[PDB]
């Protein structure tokens, strides 16, 4: 089977429309993969200590931990940019109210392994041969024994471009640490910070081996391989954003003065307080909007920029990413700043490497702590500098840490919204944390597999031994080998169409003569895949 | 809340030659894991 092709290339995007308004969005993604021969044929247990970690203030910069570096490379296509292209997104987000994960199947084919012979005859000349017989190692951890490691959050996914080759990344998992950083400091002060790390508590050591946990298929040029057909069990994802806030829930207080002159300038009048009727979660006989009965709490302040410390070290306490307020805050509203790559958007040509861009979901929930505040005992419209905590009050003596930094408003009354899909660098589905009690969602991605997540796809070039034996020695020498093999995946979703219910037209992402540039190549061949808002369709909340 | 064994439950009298036995109760309980997790946020996912 040497001279015959095993599989087929296809990167089409099929949108089947069915009855009652559903759609079978079928995304085909093919891509030419390139794999280099693992440079260290062993399993290494490496630690990581950075000089920066152990300095006054630079604690947040701590990078310590332990790595299990495997000789295997991983093929993760879990990231929107893989499946869709700009146009696709525009369609889906501009018209589907919800979308959900259905089936997924990969397939590796037209494997080609290549030897490289050196010819230092005057100038270093390279000769390329085909080791027809050599093999490509492929492993599929169906049961997820190997620690899960999504690539997406490190833009180490496959190339978001069908006409451009791409590389799978080095597989390496976390191993128990015993990180020490006592005690925290502050930029200036002189103190002796202890900075250590020693492979975790023995009872917590997890040392896995591709070889030991999964059957490995050997693939010669004429061989082929294919995932079965995995079916997701996932809570559908909404592609609509809420807006209403507690100050916009329910029956608006009836007015007594409708304006008499055009312009959003002139407003209407409400009867004085006192004379108003209804419920009150406060005592004063006066019913204000800020102080009014609402169904629940839409949103919540999560102590921002708080660092917690557990065995593995210190770390930022995650915040459910929601849209910022008119006071572009971001960090407290879990905004997510992605960094691009010469392969995940960002002009292929550009001289400077990678790109910035921060992301803010559309669902309005977030807060503006630089505004929030607290008052004492019986409220009292008309504060008491003494009986009122403000967004500019010194907590614990530090003149810039205000109450909001420590304030947590989560409660049974809280109504929250899930992360947003972030085309394209965004992760798509995610394994669920195997803890007795589970999280209501993840920040990583919008889809969490209720059951068992799809399998990790592993790859590694079969060691091409020489005549200089093996064993009875440290690191064995081998023929320089590499591989070019294709890959085709099929991700299938389900979504519902939207419909005209209101009077006014809504948001929709379009082309402006000032952005087409971003969806069109360059006079040289530059291509971008700059991220786009998602969940842009307005939705009632109450 | 003032309860009384006598007032809320039937009481069996037992003489030396007597016996008594619960029926056979069946639990409806979330299974208990006998394994411990370790990974912390500083140990979740793809290491840099």
């Amino acid at each position: 089977g040497v001279g015959v092709s095993t599989g087929t290339f296809n990167n089409q995007t099929e949108f089947q429309y069915l009855g009652e308004g559903l759609v079978r969005i079928t995304a085909h993604a093919s891509r030419l993969i390139h794999l280099n021969m693992p440079e260290h044929e062993t399993y290494k247990r490496i630690h990581v200590l950075n000089s920066e970690s152990g300095v006054a203030g630079q604690m947040v910069q701590d990078d310590a931990h332990t790595q299990m570096v495997t000789p295997w490379s991983l093929i993760d296509a879990n990231a929107w940019g893989v499946w869709f292209n700009p146009a696709d997104w525009q369609l889906i987000s501009n018209n589907m109210t919800e979308i959900n994960l259905v089936s997924f199947e990969q397939e590796i084919f037209n494997v080609v392994l290549k030897t490289i012979t050196e010819s230092a005859t005057s100038p270093p000349t390279k000769i390329y041969n085909n080791d027809l017989t050599a093999s490509l190692m492929v492993a599929l951890d169906t049961n997820n024994t190997l620690p899960y490691t999504p690539a997406a959050p490190r833009s180490e996914t496959l190339g978001f471009y069908p006409w451009l080759p791409t590389k799978p990344t080095q597989y390496r998992y976390y191993l128990s640490c015993i990180r020490n950083l006592n005690p925290p400091t502050y930029t200036g002060q002189s103190q002796q910070i202890t900075d250590s790390i020693q492979t975790g508590l023995h009872s917590d050591i997890m040392f896995y081996t591709i070889e030991n946990a999964v059957p490995i298929h050997l693939l010669r040029t004429g061989d082929e391989f294919s995932t079965g057909i995995y079916h997701f069990d996932t809570k559908p994802l909404k592609l609509t954003h809420s807006w209403q806030t507690n100050r916009s829930l329910g029956l608006p207080p009836k007015l007594l003065t409708e304006p008499t002159t055009e312009g959003d300038q002139h407003p209407g009048t409400l009867p004085a307080a006192n004379t108003r009727k209804g419920y009150h979660q406060t005592i004063n006989n006066s019913y204000t909007e800020a102080t009014a009965i609402r169904p629940a709490q839409v949103g919540y302040n999560t102590p921002y920029m708080n660092f917690e410390y557990s065995n593995g070290g210190p770390f930022l306490t995650p915040i459910v990413p929601t849209a910022d307020t008119q006071y572009n805050d971001d960090e407290p509203n879990g905004a997510i700043r992605f960094t691009m790559d010469y392969q995940h958007g960002h002009l292929t040509t550009s001289s400077q490497e990678l790109e910035r861009y921060t992301f803010n979901p559309q669902s309005k929930c977030g807060r503006a702590p630089k505004q929030q505040f607290n008052q004492q005992a019986p409220l009292n419209l008309e504060n008491t500098n003494n009986g009122t905590l403000l967004p500019s009050d010194p907590i614990g003596g530090k003149s810039n840490m205000h109450f909001m930094n420590t304030l947590n408003t989560y409660g049974p009354l809280t109504a929250l919204n899930n992360t947003a899909p972030v085309f394209p660098n965004g992760q798509i589905w995610d394994k669920e944390l195997d803890t007795d009690l589970k999280p209501r969602l993840h920040v990583t991605a919008p889809f969490v597999c209720k059951n068992n997540p799809p399998g990790q796809l592993f790859v590694k070039i079969a060691p091409n031994l020489t005549d200089d034996f093996n064993a009875d020695s440290p690191q064995q020498p081998r023929i320089i080998t590499y591989s070019n093999f294709w890959w085709k995946g099929t991700l299938t979703f389900t979504a519902k169409m939207r419909s005209s219910n209101m009077w006014n037209p809504i948001q929709q992402h379009t082309t402006t003569a000032e952005n087409i540039g971003n969806y069109i190549p360059t006079n040289i061949g530059g291509i971008r895949m700059f991220p786009e808002y998602s969940q842009l369709i307005p939705r009632k909340l109450y």
